[PDB]
């Protein structure tokens, strides 16, 4: 329902670099040849022909030198290039676009799509609008350093998700244990509950919404259905018909359930004082909640064994990774090395569930002012219906 004018509006130098890759490389006893490029908003991805038998890791374990046996930042080496038998290179462009929210939302990638969780991440590599669903992911994970992107990141997400869901499709409870990132949604008619600032309510509101499934399993199985969406379709049945559904397990009828998306800022100071409850209520949700219509959503920038830990990363199959200090942190994040390889500013890894493949995304921008401006816009249309006991 808000307006997207709450939102701002969106070859030679490439083989001479091509050439001094190829200079570089071959400076080694790595004879590779630069078959071809592609340029994009950010980068621009060099296809190396590697000769027979030289691994794919040889390049990679020796990103730092080579990014700076050249003028660039960093250099980030992508073992398979998906369809090629070539090695990537990707190398920043030295004229970098932004990639803004709205140029996504107002695609048909993000406007088609029926699923209220859909959220824009950026743009792919070769400059096209990445969309994902969160309903899909089922759960998941973002983490970077400071202000490499995640704040925002998360921001493109719940804006997403405003540009498209009512409160009847998706209801927030939103964990701010510390500081006011979150803060800036207090008052939007989608969440379930005030922003959660006490750390132990946080280990509470999960503990809701671990109930909140069981019932809703409950009433799934009374119709005989399997997801979220089917209840609700036996629901408006019920609704066209003037043959309201009365609750088997009882004036009173069954109404539509909302889509309930927790949101955690900065999970780690959740991990850091009440981890082991936490991550043993985090891996129940995170293992049946997604027929429920129930999806996690946990943002760090602590991306350490401590916070990411094993149970985590068992639980939440979908992760995010912007720009990290080291490959450790990469591979905490990632179980795979090259988000130390981004440019920052919301350059980012994504890694689902369906695939070992991790895709590079230049995520969406938002300004703090259009998160405000979005905000007001949704508060204006009346306040939330908070839902008891959640926090007790």
């Amino acid at each position: 329902l808000p307006s997207l004018d709450l939102l701002t509006p969106p070859t030679f130098a490439l083989e001479q670099m091509a050439r001094l890759v190829e200079a570089r490389l071959a400076d080694f006893r790595i004879k590779a040849d630069v078959v071809n490029y592609s340029p994009g908003p950010v980068i621009t991805r060099f296809e190396l022909n590697l000769a027979p038998g030289v691994k794919a890791a040889r390049i990679s374990n020796l990103s730092r030198d080579l990014a700076r046996s050249l003028s660039t930042v960093a250099v980030r080496v992508v073992e398979v290039i998906p369809g090629k038998p070539y090695v990537g290179l990707e190398l920043p462009n030295k004229k970098r676009q932004t990639v803004y929210l709205r140029e996504v939302l107002d695609n048909a990638k993000f406007r088609d799509n029926p699923s209220p969780l859909t959220v824009v991440l950026g743009k792919d590599i070769a400059g096209e609008p990445v969309v994902a669903d969160l309903a899909k992911m089922p759960h998941l994970l973002v983490a970077g350093t400071t202000g490499s992107g995640a704040s925002v990141g998360v921001n493109a997400m719940i804006l997403s998700m405003l540009y498209k869901a009512q409160p009847e499709d998706v209801r927030f409870i939103m964990i701010d244990p510390k500081m006011l990132e979150l803060s800036v949604y207090e008052g939007i008619p989608h969440l379930l509950t005030e922003v959660v600032t006490d750390m132990k309510d946080a280990a509470n509101a999960l503990r809701w919404c671990v109930n909140e499934m069981e019932r809703r399993y409950k009433l799934m199985s009374a119709l005989g259905v399997r997801n979220l969406a089917g209840y609700n379709e036996k629901i408006a049945e019920a609704d066209r018909m003037m043959r309201p559904i009365p609750d088997p397990y009882w004036h009173p009828v069954l109404k539509k359930e909302p889509y309930i998306v927790v949101l955690v800022d900065e999970f780690a100071d959740l991990m850091m004082t009440v981890g082991k409850k936490v991550e043993e209520l985090i891996a129940r949700l995170a293992q049946k909640a997604r027929a429920a219509g129930i999806h996690l959503v946990l943002a760090t920038q602590r991306p350490s064994v401590d916070v990411i830990t094993g149970l985590i990363k068992a639980n939440i199959p979908t992760r995010i990774a912007f720009t990290v200090s080291s490959k450790i942190d990469s591979r905490t994040i990632l179980d795979q090395a090259g988000a130390e390889s981004l440019l920052g500013m919301g350059d980012m890894l994504y890694s689902g569930p369906n695939s070992t493949l991790p895709v590079r995304v230049h995520g969406a921008f938002v300004r703090d002012q259009e998160v405000h401006a979005v905000v007001q816009d949704w508060k204006a249309r009346g306040r939330p219906q908070y839902v008891d006991g959640i926090t007790s």
